[PDB]
């Protein structure tokens, strides 16, 4: 996340850091959000590669013990059938993790709310992102979760050409481009939690930023739009 600032140990318990496992260490790669004790939803392009992968929930500091961290593995990957590795643009950029055991519910480990389908926020709506991604595009991983406000850019402006033109599709959400504050990478497959009727939910599973950079002004941080996929996600809960 570039621009945001640490977020407060128990402000996001959906959040959950996606890590796979590099020698006899693991490193942080993708976000994602808790929304069964044994289900994760993150990008489908940060489960792309052949990779051992493992989430940790209850993750506050990526390099310090918090006390408050469960380790679990993934026992299956469901990526959605139309994603296209080399067509991020396309969107389906979505995936389920079934996790190798249920965690534990706590303060710092609650399941996500998620929008009812079909919801579309209005401009502007007040929204958060949040992540352990790269704090300056090329820049290095924040050792602790940070949290940056990103209002949303309507589907209307965000796909016009001062914006991301016809790259975005409405089975996206669009959120940021002032240039300072935005999703960088290792935030992928993130929540952007957003105020609806006073309840935060996830609007947004981190997918894609602009090739020249993270923080571009009229380039916000683009999201898979979650209400788009409520009855995918259920179908693949309910049959796995
Ligand atoms: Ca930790």
């Amino acid at each position: 996340v570039v621009g945001g600032t640490e977020a407060q140990r128990n402000s996001w318990p959906s959040q959950i850091s996606l890590q796979y496992r590099s020698g006899s260490s693991w490193a942080h790669t993708c976000g994602g959000t808790l929304i069964r004790q044994n289900w994760v939803m993150t990008a489908a392009h940060c489960v792309d590669r052949e990779l051992t992968f493992r989430v940790v929930v209850g993750e506050h500091n990526l390099n310090q013990n918090n006390g408050t961290e469960q380790y679990v593995g993934v026992q299956k990957i469901v990526v959605h059938p139309y994603w296209n590795t080399d067509d991020v643009a396309a969107g389906y950029d979505i995936a389920l993790l079934r996790l190798a055991q249920s965690v534990t519910l706590n303060s710092y480990v609650q399941l996500g709310v998620l929008p009812r389908a079909g919801t579309i926020l209005r401009n502007n709506s007040p929204c958060y992102i949040t992540g352990w991604g790269l704090t300056r595009t090329n820049g290095q991983l924040a050792q602790t979760l940070q949290q940056a406000y990103l209002p949303t850019v309507d589907y209307a402006i965000c796909s016009s050409s001062s914006y991301w033109g016809s790259t975005v599709k409405n089975s996206m959400v669009c959120a940021g481009g002032d240039g300072v504050r935005s999703g960088c990478q290792g935030d992928s497959g993130g929540p952007l939690h957003c105020l609806v009727n006073g309840q935060y939910a996830v609007h947004g599973v981190t997918s894609f930023v602009s090739r020249l950079g993270c923080n571009v002004t009229r380039k916000p941080t683009v999201f898979t739009r979650v209400s788009a996929y409520i009855s995918w996600i259920n179908n693949v809960i309910a049959s796995n």
